[PDB]
This record gives structure tokens, C-alpha cells and sequence, in this order.
């Protein structure tokens, strides 16, 4: 990567007044042994008891290509998909110039891994200058917090040893 | 219905899904029009659904 930037797409405390942006933490990421979760995404759950429809938008205006990345959550049961989004039933869009999917919860209970029986499905893009990205959902949505404006170099690769440098 | 690798060796579980062609072959052998069947793992986890159609 030629020129990487860490800038704050989506604020934490102005972006999502109608969702709590605090309780998203859980035992699989923890931190000092408290609860945690990924520092560059925020799990959004119901603002109490209501999650309303949820639209927020960003158009790249640094001038070289974006990387956003986001997750999906799949709940175990249904009592776990009201507990944290409040409506049984929910649907995820992500849209821009070029991208175009719906995505649909899957509510089952999986094997134990790192002691969650849900799964989290991440997805990423790439926002060409000029271009906006547009999020909606009614619930189980992982909002990005910090995005990446990055310049790809042609080639190169990684190296997986545990030589020093 | 779980089964837990007790063989000490990687074991190969093969399965199907069956799409009806028709709303009363879908009641005639599973009795219920709205179906689902998910398969879950350590590291596999995907949700299917019926494709109801004549082919």
C-alpha cells in the first residue's frame, strides 16, 4: 500500500443517536478481561427497546480509494435476535456505484467456538473518489467506525516466517 | 441429531437437500410448506432453503 490514513467515517458519539453504541461488547473479544469487541466496528443494538430503520451515508472525499469493511450478525435463537434488535424479523442492504447485495440473518444455534454459538459474516469494499456508500438495515448491522484511504501497489506479497526483522 | 468425531481421523459426512417441484409435494412427504434446514459446525455454518418449482 502506497499511502494508508486511518479517519473516522461514522463517528461514535454523533452518528447513531437512535442506537446504543456502547453496549456492543461481548466474552469472544475481550480486553483486560472485560468485554470488548473490534475497535474499528461498532455493534449497534437496540437504543434500550426500539430499533428503528437505520440510514447513513458517506461519500469519499479524500481522494484516493476507501476500504470500508463491515459484519453480520447471525443469532442463535429468536429470543437472542429480540434481545438485541428487537424486531423478529430484519434485513440487511449495503449499495453503491457498483455494489449491490441484501443480505438476510440466519437465526440457528451453531457449535460452541470461543464460547458463542452465533456466527459473524465480515465483508469489505472498495470506494472509488467520487462514489458514496450507503447503509441500511432494521437490525442485526455492524457499522464501521474507522475507514482506510489506501493506494494499492501492484504486486507484492506476505511473507508468513518468524524470521526477525 | 449431532454426531461428535470419535474416530481420530478427519471423517467425510456427505448430505442432500431436496427441492419440490410442486406445494403439494412439499406437504406430501415433509407435511409442512415452510421448511428450513441448517447445517452447523466448528467452522461450517449455512442455512438452506426449499426452491419449490417444476423443472
Amino acid at each position: 500500500v502506497s499511502s494508508f490514513e486511518r479517519f473516522e467515517i461514522f463517528p461514535k458519539t454523533s452518528s447513531w443517536p437512535n442506537h446504543d453504541s456502547n453496549k456492543g461488547v461481548t466474552a469472544a473479544c475481550p480486553h483486560a478481561g472485560a468485554k470488548s469487541f473490534y475497535k474499528n466496528l461498532i455493534w449497534l443494538v437496540k437504543k434500550g427497546n426500539s430499533y428503528p430503520k437505520l440510514s447513513k451515508s458517506y461519500i469519499n472525499d479524500k481522494g484516493k480509494e476507501v476500504l470500508v469493511l463491515w459484519g453480520i450478525h447471525h443469532p442463535s435463537t429468536s429470543a437472542d435476535q429480540q434481545s438485541l434488535y428487537q424486531n423478529a424479523d430484519t434485513y440487511v442492504f449495503v449499495g453503491s456505484s457498483r455494489y449491490s447485495k441484501k443480505f438476510k440473518p440466519e437465526i440457528a444455534i451453531r457449535p460452541k467456538v470461543r464460547d458463542q454459538e452465533g456466527r459473524m459474516n465480515y465483508y469489505w469494499t472498495l470506494v472509488e473518489p467520487g462514489d458514496k456508500i450507503t447503509f441500511e438495515a432494521t437490525g442485526n448491522l455492524v457499522v464501521p467506525r474507522y475507514a482506510f484511504a489506501m493506494e494499492r501497489n501492484a504486486g507484492s506479497g506476505i511473507i508468513i516466517s518468524d524470521t526477525p526483522v
